[PDB]
């Protein structure tokens, strides 16, 4: 029965899964979808090793729940990143059947419209809204299928409580129409131990799974000595060419038996140093002072916006390298694609590639178990740890951990340990998200439906505060009371409908209504300061510097520095010698300045000399406020602001590419991020409907020209020709003009 | 030779205009058309009476340089209702044979590119930016054709400079490149003296006639004598049924004859009460106390946006009426068609008539020789008496202008007056405005250029001041001296493009951009207080009636009254009881106060009401403000003001129209005004989309509710029936869909 074959599957499906290497399924994944009446809608939450073939089993459903009853599904996942990739391996899957699969995940949205689609492969922050824009306006029976991968994100984390509020809120749908399912549900977890509790809560039905189809061997590195999981000495370790954690040494030993290994850091600088060793010791150790692949690969990275690196150009041409969040995203998809290929062999990451996407290696060398200053997580030592043997070309993979002394004692708890049981998360935030969303959404008025509701969730699986949550939402003119029926106001439907936490949307309001009595339309940094999230931590900010810019900023930004709070006895200058909101003032200017300067196509290169923000991080900060921008959007569109949802309208896409307004129709194309639209628009081009029929020949010429064989990289379709680039460009841009009218 | 088939003309044409019923030329026609080389480029200057057909030798010269030399002309015309009339004239003569015709008037755009464009009926404001633009962008191969209807208004008007600046400006054109034409140049006047001198300005050739079709007798009338022009009586009045003027027994005589007749008063309270006098005396002296036609002209202006007028009610039912600026443009426009079928038989009139739409009628009775306070012009006169007289119906007209005492002695003045020699008008506005349009076109360079321009205007014909202008405009920024050769900057090429003068773009370009500094978003009254072009003389303003209303405005309006400049102090106050700037401010807030009802969709009466404007003022108010909307927009455009021409785009629309954002979609179609696009936005329509498939028997019904045969007005469409009007309405929404992607 292990065949994809004898499974009922399309055939264009099944040839395109033949393409990947899925031919023929495991035990554990036929077990857990004959589970029942699974196949018919009993939800499904099961748990497997990520190297197991996890998903299989929710792609086989989805493709079910869609041929066969054809109706909406989601796909939940942790981040952009995983998203993306999720969303391109299901439309290579799925073009071919004709499942429309586009993508809800950061900023990005799909061009047409969710009615079109027929799969939306969300992030959990963007499918809770699109859940919410479903059961506002009455459309809950499109949806039929909800896919949530990474099912233990529902617990303790900072997007994981919207998981829960995605199906706690789905359930009372479709256990309130009850007065095998209307939308089904499956979830992907890790060996959690109460994953029972979660299957009961969605009525699901449980499948846990060890298999793991390349076995494991984690392992501790003491001094000179390898002990085994149950402290037991497995191997006397002497290294080859050593100039105690020989950790050159190992990945030497790894690397003799052409295969890879992936080095797991606390730190950028730390992978940065411990790739420059290995690089060094690689030319010393190996030339006693594939190739054309590698130099292509060294071409790609240096036709980008940040160019080539310096410490990537010691350390690639010998084949190892690192991958931190300090490069750019452009960056961090060329080494990890070099990494799946084979050209990279030793890869020096943090542990944000752990979570993310999945890049086995055949060795996983863990070099500390304290990991920025705590000890390493349970579920993060298992993610990494997972990694470790490639299917279906390693016989064992292997994972060593390297502690010593009394650090013995964490590498030993973090070997025998085991992961941590899920919470709920939910007066607090997520309650008074849950109780505005059922009733602004009308899907509950009554205290009552109140408390049912609440008896829906995590919290009554597990095993007042509805109570508190009505009447902070009373108190804050989010909602009304009637003969005591509660209705949304205006604000209250704006805030359900924007997805912004209602905590943080009463000071969205303040700001905004503040903005519209006085606005600066000379520049765009009044509009980008109502749009700039927060400061977070997205960067370290240097107060003399800013002060410096804020020295030499036009005759006409200090009007809206001082017009939105800003100052300059406090700007850069006691703090520069040495309030909770004047600091979330200056610091929400200071990140004003930089979306500016991304907004104004300055390099990357030049906005972190000038602000001392590497290029990772400016990244994030301008997606986070592409997403920011959105979301003000629509919060005005629906409060009926039309004279600052217009302004707001274009910021989104001018965030999301870091582009000026003149590309704004170029960057429609998916193959025009920011360089390839500029010089693409100084040759004349400057709309999609020039560039349908811009001359082929022509523009590959322009593409050849202003570098910084398959040189252009291109989010999700790695390395492009410049040729078979800017034919795919033109190709777009015929679609796009031929299907929007 | 006199027969518009022996002449070469299209067969689709003819036909055409043997509906109208020309059929047969006069020999003033074809002398004028065979004056050489006029038919070859030759420009051409003609004058005659404008009921012998003027405008037919015009037309057939465009039929000309439109289908042998195929290139763009231009119709100017002096009003916009004049040139409307003239638009859909030459629309239903030329669709036929493919000539695309497209009017720039007032507000209005052709939809359309100019390129698209074959004929541009363009008012004079609006051809000379016309021509900038084409002068700018290089695409002067294009025109070949310019016809100048009233060409007498090239001298003293508001509006004929800017005709004076139109044609030197093109005459150098063509003059330049000579270092029988390239853009022909054929204008239509009235008897005036210095025709020559025009005609030989032009180097056009000149065609001078007097031949009227129906002879006219102009008389004046003292006491009950009636004098032909020259001082001899020519007939002895005596009344019929009289209750000295006996105007009343003028139009009884004239009626009894089945005629009708123009009475042209000095005032609209004058017109209405003696439109009142006629009403009474015909039904009391003809009732001793078409009809179907007549009552659908009365439910054709009860179904108006005003509704029905008291004195319309009162007069109208008799065949009596008036018609005067007082009026909306629908009401003038139905009280127009009701006299030109015959259904009105006494029509009193003001002045403003005159120069207006051709209106025939069989006597024109003038009742005070003193217009205004002052002595009738004599071209107003002429204007007046020439419309004695219906072409193929009258054997003759009748003009009689009624004066007495010493009035007599104006009455034979104007009767044995001539028209007055034609000006020039050009430091100074025009001459400033000129050099600027010659510099920034880039067409001159040199002062040594810059006096040969002025060497080819109806100054330098007729028989420093360039010098005098290119100071000025070196002192106010708008041009650059390099070495000293003049050359556009910014603020001189957002000048030329925005087509405003370079004395009020000064202060425009000062207003918003302190307006830029601070700007109130949260309503539509500091982007209205932008649009707002002046106080004029739109309405006579009542202090204590602004005054309230401002007591009584929202809790954000003064904001944007203390952000521009108005005060409380002065605000109707002081002058409530009872500076040159405060005094253009606070008419600049009525006036913006009064637009935002106008885009608000208050009922016309209601803002009648509440201000005590009429609905012509409104009427003539909101184009005005829409015109300089698009003047605004197009200025901030070309200035790099991306946040302030986003915020103006949609105010054109909105004040054209006098609608809310919703309808900016819906009267894009030409049958939707404001009244019947809001009665088919409720009804679920909200945009051109759900229109052009909009059940068509559904939009009947709804057309037919809402009531404030052909009851429905269309602008130039005349009177509707509801289900051909809405058959219309669909129609029209499927081409604007269907050509304009
Ligand atoms: C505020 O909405 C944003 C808009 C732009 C970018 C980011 C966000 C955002 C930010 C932070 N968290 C969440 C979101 C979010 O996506 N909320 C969404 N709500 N509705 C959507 O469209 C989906 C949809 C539309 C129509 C139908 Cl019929 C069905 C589904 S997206
Ligand atoms: C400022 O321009 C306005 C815009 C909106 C409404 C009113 C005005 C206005 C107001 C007062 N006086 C004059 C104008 C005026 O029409 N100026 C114009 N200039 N260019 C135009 O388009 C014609 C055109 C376009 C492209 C080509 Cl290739 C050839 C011709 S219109």
């Amino acid at each position: 029965k292990l065949l994809l074959a004898n499974w009922g599957l399309p055939k264009a499906v099944l040839e395109k899964y033949h393409s990947f290497g899925v031919k023929k399924m495991f035990e554990w994944q036929a077990e857990c979808l004959l589970l029942g009446q699974v196949l018919e809608g009993k939800n499904l939450v099961y748990s497997a090793p990520t190297s197991a073939g996890k998903t299989l089993v929710a792609e086989l459903l989805i493709l079910k729940r869609v041929l066969e009853m054809r109706k909406k599904a989601l796909f939940i996942l942790p981040f952009v990143s995983v998203a993306k990739e999720k969303k391109y391996y299901l439309q290579s899957l799925f073009q071919e059947v004709g499942i429309k699969v586009d993508g809800y995940m950061g900023s990005t949205s799909p061009s047409r419209h969710f009615s079109s689609l027929d799969i939306a492969v969300c992030t959990i922050e963007r499918a809770n809204g699109l859940i919410n824009r479903l059961i506002e306006e009455n459309k809950m029976d499109l949806l039929g299928m909800v896919v949530v991968d990474e099912l233990h994100m529902l617990g303790d984390s900072h997007r994981g409580y919207l998981l829960e509020l995605l199906l706690t809120k789905i359930c009372y749908i479709t256990r309130k129409s009850a007065s095998s399912n209307a939308v089904q549900i499956v979830g992907m977890s890790a060996t959690l131990p109460n994953l029972e509790l979660v299957a009961s809560w969605l009525n699901a039905e449980l499948y846990h799974t060890d298999f793991r189809p390349v076995p494991l061997l984690e392992s501790v590195k003491v001094g000179n000595s390898i002990y085994d999981s149950s402290m037991k000495l497995v191997r006397e370790f002497e290294p080859m060419l050593q100039v105690e954690d020989h950790v050159v040494s190992l990945c030497y030993e790894t690397i003799c038996d052409n295969h890879s290994v992936l080095l797991f850091c606390p730190s950028k600088k730390w992978c940065e140093k411990l790739a420059d060793i290995i690089a060094r010791e690689f030319y010393n150790l190996h030339h006693q002072a594939e190739q054309k692949e590698l130099l292509e690969v060294m071409d790609q990275l240096r036709r980008l916006p940040s160019g080539l690196d310096s410490v990537l150009q010691k350390t690639v041409p010998w084949g190892v390298a690192f991958h931190h969040a300090g490069l750019t995203f452009e960056e961090r998809d060329i080494i990890e694609g070099a990494f799946r290929q084979g050209l990279i062999r030793v890869l020096a990451a943090t542990s944000t590639l752990s979570s993310g996407v999945n890049l086995p290696a055949r060795r996983v060398i863990i070099r500390t178990p304290i990991f920025g200053g705590r000890p390493l997580d349970i579920l993060t030592y298992k993610q990494m740890v997972g990694r470790a043997g490639r299917k279906g070309v390693d016989t064992v993979g292997e994972s060593i951990l390297i502690c010593k002394n009394s650090e013995k004692s964490k590498g030993i708890a973090l070997l025998q340990g085991s992961l941590k049981p899920v919470r709920s998360c939910l007066v607090t935030g997520s309650m008074i998200r849950a109780i505005l969303e059922i009733i602004v959404g009308g899907v509950a008025s009554t205290s009552q439906d109140m408390h049912t509701y609440a008896a829906c969730t995590f919290l009554a699986a597990s095993m007042g505060a509805i109570e508190a949550c009505v009447m902070w939402l009373l108190e804050n003119e989010f909602i009304q009371s009637t003969e005591k029926v509660y209705h949304p106001t205006h604000l209250g439907s704006a805030t359900l409908s924007s997805s912004l936490s209602p905590a943080d949307t009463l000071d969205i309001f303040a700001d905004l209504q503040r903005a519209m009595k006085g606005f600066v339309l000379e520049n765009d940094l009044h509009i980008l300061y109502l749009v700039t999230p927060m400061f977070e931590d997205w960067t370290t900010i240097d107060w003399y510097r800013f002060f410096c810019l804020w020295e030499k900023l036009p005759t006409s930004m200090k009007r809206v520095a001082e017009l939105v709070g800003v100052e300059e006895g406090f700007l850069a200058r006691c703090v520069k010698g040495k309030q909770h909101r004047q600091m979330a003032i200056h610091k929400r200017f200071f990140t004003s300045l930089v979306l500016l300067d991304l907004i104004s196509e300055v390099p990357l290169r030049e906005i972190n000399q000038k602000y001392g923000c590497n290029r990772g991080q400016i990244q994030s900060l301008q997606q986070s406020a592409a997403v920011y921008a959105g979301m003000i959007t629509v919060f005005s569109n629906r409060l009926g602001w039309h004279n600052m949802e217009l302004l707001l309208s274009q910021f989104q896409k001018r965030l999301t590419f870091g582009i000026q307004r003149e590309l704004c129709d170029l960057v429609r194309v998916s193959l025009l991020n920011a360089q390839r639209a500029r010089v693409l628009y100084a040759s004349g081009f400057h709309t999609v409907a020039d560039l349908a029929r811009a001359n082929i020949v022509e523009v590959e010429v322009i593409l050849k020209n202003a570098v910084p064989m398959r040189t252009i990289w291109v989010t999700g379709r790695k390395g492009l020709t410049e040729r078979e680039a800017a034919a795919l460009i033109v190709e777009e841009a015929r679609m796009i003009l031929q299907q929007d009218l």
